[PDB]
RNA sequence: ACUGCUCUUUAACAAUUUAUCAGAUCUGUGUGGGUGGCGUGUGGC
């Protein structure tokens, strides 16, 4: 659920994997929507993101009315 | 007095030869690191 905090194992924090794709979030685009601790290696979730968040060249409509023709 | 009478609406370009569909790293202050050469002399064994 939305609202929620979840991290990687307090015991693998200083691995190569994990610095190196924290790291690699870091460079990637930051969401608004997702506050991303990449000091605490973390993600605090609050609500999904709306209309505006999302890719522009994408069709779910038209996959609405393929799903319930 | 006694060389001196319009000339006519502002700078005035270099770029150049297959060729393409563009084609992860943003760290430390753990620490070693912050007088002799020669000569001469004496004496000893």
């Amino acid at each position: 659920s939305p609202n929620d905090v979840v991290s990687i194992r307090e015991k693998a924090k200083k691995q190569s994997r994990v610095k190196a794709a924290l790291e690699l979030a870091e460079q990637r685009e930051k969401p608004t929507w997702l506050e991303v601790d990449a000091g605490k290696m973390e993600g605090t979730f609050k609500r999904k993101p709306e209309r505006s968040d999302l890719s522009a060249d994408i069709n779910e409509h038209l996959i609405v009315e393929l799903y319930s023709k």
